[PDB]
């Protein structure tokens, strides 16, 4: 398989979103977890449904459809994802990551990632934060990568590095900016694994995915680092630990989308003003 | 990648089948390893060739062809698939599953699931029993999923739960029922890991698999547990163990078919009055 | 899936080489690393353009187009592929491995893989040559495999051994001429690991290959090993190991296309002569 779209799908996609705005963003947001009411903070903003948008792939997110909103947070020009795509969907990784390149050729040179994760890491608990540092991907073993075809020189080069993903300034910069928040809890920092869902994990899955190093689990945003990196983006991207996953044979309960939400819910108020105060450090 | 099978096909099917006869099973049971002959002790037998029922994948098994037969085992009326189908045969995992969701609209409400594994437990012996106690989906972590693509709402939830898929209280019905067999081996309990095959395995994949926690390895079952789960099958399965798998680089010899089948024809009888024994525990 | 060539076409194929060289190949050998220049030592040579043999798929390589070179080595007849097929470019595996059946129809009776791959193992050094002993299919683990779908009996059967790949005598017959050749460096001989690339791992992604007992990890070979098995064809092979990977989180570098090339470049004497003398042991 090969990516479905053209240079000139990106582009022409791009050239129909720069005649509908003023707006000229250099940072991208794709909201996950609390982070969808990111979008009420926003000054100047401009929404646009994705279904209005050429090219742009259709779809929706939990409760509310996807819509992509420009606007500008804490004195930063930015552009967010109000809803993303899942290949638990049916969607090849060349539609999910479709949005990143079209980004790039809005001038955008910043991406920000956020998700809703279990915690693998004994230590972390619901509703605690975790910067990636690195991730595992568990699809791109088998050849499931949003890359697979012919290469687009005029994006990358053949082989992109990944061992450099997440970008160490801005996780130098997130510990600082959580510091001056006077949070009580530490802001945790990990690998995070990804594998397709829809179904949550058992235990012997998740036991083997510890075993493997990885502190939180979830069901996205990988192909889009890998995008963004071939493409030349600074990435930085974090998880909401929203469950702690079941390791015990005796299970007490199980993980429930419901649990996830509530988490989602309950920690909108400080991963809003995070994202808010990071604006100014990049 | 989605499921190619509308909702309404399988009521379809499901209702072809009613009008077909007068069986009415609760329980459905896929035949694996020496459970083959498990159809010639049934009462009031009925049987369909897979290509003469609408929908329905065409396909066989090793010496036989594929036959849906329904009929009453130990009192139990039951409904038994003689050979199921595999990925490495060619089948996307949605057709795979075609049959488990017919048997949801049929009134099953029990599904009892057996295959041929081989060993990676040092434990075990050759014609050892196994309860399937949890699984590894290694197809599940690159995506290759039942449920991709679009939820359909009248079978199951988005994010479908698997820690608990394996019933608990039929796992201790079926070591209550083992003593009073009185067997001199003892019932063995484990996870099983899937991948896709059709060859077998290297020593060195024997060895990571053993260390990622799995005991008994083969290429079924799982997506049929999932799909299960996913429309509230109560599960239950169990791994013949045909061979114990090359674990050491001073091969002595290797892995065959013809073994497995042998150890499929030298177990049935016990296999067999297992599931049936086990039929009045339901 | 299944593979999209009946087997008419691939001794279609076949019978287009033998009617258009005199040249009769018992040994096949598939280039990568320093070996491309390897076609420069061969006698009597006949080479023909992947795009003008029918059924071919079609590519090049790094830096110059594919090639199927016929002639005689060492004493030896043999067939070597300059340039070879990856799942990364969009290839299927039955695409991929299409070469070595059409091998198995011309008489070949031996097949010699190599490639580039990045050092797992500690005591790896750039430049060091790895025989391959065993190998790790993820790509496998998922289903993705070039057996997928109705075997073809005229080529071998429904379920193929691994675990005895890499010919042993051939592995003691590279021991012993690399001995003769007086190296200062020991031949390494491991496991070598295949996922789909295109981009170069991650930290995290290392650790756990290692852990999970690779020494070398690449983005080749294994399919063909597979289907040469298939076929009863005998397999040796062996890793240039062309860079150390990065498991260190203070990443001083990372891993780069160009550096590999340098190593190909630098090894090609060695690979070379390597091969030519094993010709005569074969
Ligand atoms: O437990 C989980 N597993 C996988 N993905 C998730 N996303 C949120 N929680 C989870
Ligand atoms: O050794 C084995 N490996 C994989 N699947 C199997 N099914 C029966 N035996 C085996
Ligand atoms: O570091 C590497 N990783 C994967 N494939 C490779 N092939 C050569 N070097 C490498």
């Amino acid at each position: 398989m090969q990516n479905g779209y053209t240079y000139e799908d990106y582009q022409d996609t791009a050239k129909w979103l720069l005649s509908h705005t003023e707006q000229r963003p250099q940072v991208a947001v794709i909201c996950g977890s609390g982070l969808g009411g990111l979008v009420n903070k926003l000054t100047q903003a401009q929404t646009f449904d994705y279904s209005e948008i050429p090219n742009f792939p259709e779809s929706t997110v939990p409760g509310h459809a996807g819509r992509l909103v420009f606007g500008i947070l804490n004195g930063r020009a930015c552009v967010m994802m109000q809803g993303r795509f899942h290949m638990y969907e049916g969607y090849p990784f060349w539609k999910v990551t479709f949005p990143v390149r079209v980004f790039r050729l809005l001038g955008v040179e910043t991406l920000v990632v956020t998700n809703a994760a279990g915690g693998l890491n004994p230590n972390f608990e619901v509703g605690d934060i975790m910067l990636i540092r690195d991730h595992i991907n568990l699809p791109g073993f088998s050849g499931e990568n949003p890359l697979r075809g012919p290469n687009e020189e005029r994006f990358g080069v053949r082989f992109p590095a990944m061992s450099d993903a997440y970008d160490r300034d801005m996780r130098q910069k997130a510990h600082s900016t959580w510091k001056q928040m006077g949070e009580q809890r530490e802001l945790q920092e990990g690998t995070y694994v990804m594998l397709g869902g829809p179904n949550f994990e058992t235990v012997a899955e998740c036991r083997l995915l510890r075993n493997l190093g990885a502190d939180a689990v979830g069901m996205s945003t990988v192909p889009e680092v890998i995008v963004a990196r071939h493409c030349g983006l600074r990435v930085f991207g974090f998880s909401l630990i929203t469950n702690k996953v079941i390791m015990d044979t005796e299970s007490q309960g199980k993980a429930n989308h419901e649990e996830v939400l509530e988490a989602g819910k309950q920690a909108a108020q400080k991963l809003e003003q995070f994202v808010s105060l990071l604006m100014a450090s990049i």
